[PDB]
């Protein structure tokens, strides 16, 4: 099946996809040309090398994102960025 | 810290950390000279409360982990001895 979505509102126990804007710009990063913002979403449930073997709400599917950024040395890196949206939660 | 430990048969619910050996040997990678077993343990346990990894909700996971040095093959004539990050599990936590 898929994984289950939740917003700010949700009275949700079950592991569940939240929404969350990382902010780059805000963190300061402001070597990162774009983007500044993106969608990132995180996970957050009960569950009825990595190290954990308990269950947990993790993201069981995550896509790239392109980034824009500096290195400072007139040196402009455009790259695809792995495992930096969370599509989707679920346990283990 | 969180930093408990417990050996298999504990009558534990909270996050702890538990013992596990990995074996290359055993497991037939061959190819890999050194070290031939090692303790790499693990985390579990409940987590109370009242980027790429992207998980808010509190687990039990590894709040410190340290390398190994493998010496191994790429089957060249060629062994490489490489330290290898994040292979053992020191200590377990909630965060």
């Amino acid at each position: 099946d898929f994984g289950l979505d939740c917003d700010e509102h949700s009275t949700e126990s079950r592991c569940c996809r939240y929404p969350l804007t990382v902010d780059f710009e805000a963190f300061g990063w402001d070597w990162i040309i774009a983007p500044k913002r993106y969608k990132a979403n995180y996970c957050s449930g009960e569950c009825e090398p990595r190290g954990s073997a308990g269950p947990c709400c993790t993201p069981t599917k995550m896509s790239p994102i392109n980034m824009l950024y500096f290195n400072g040395k007139e040196q402009i890196i455009y790259g695809k960025i792995p495992a930096m949206v969370v599509d989707r939660c679920g346990c283990s």
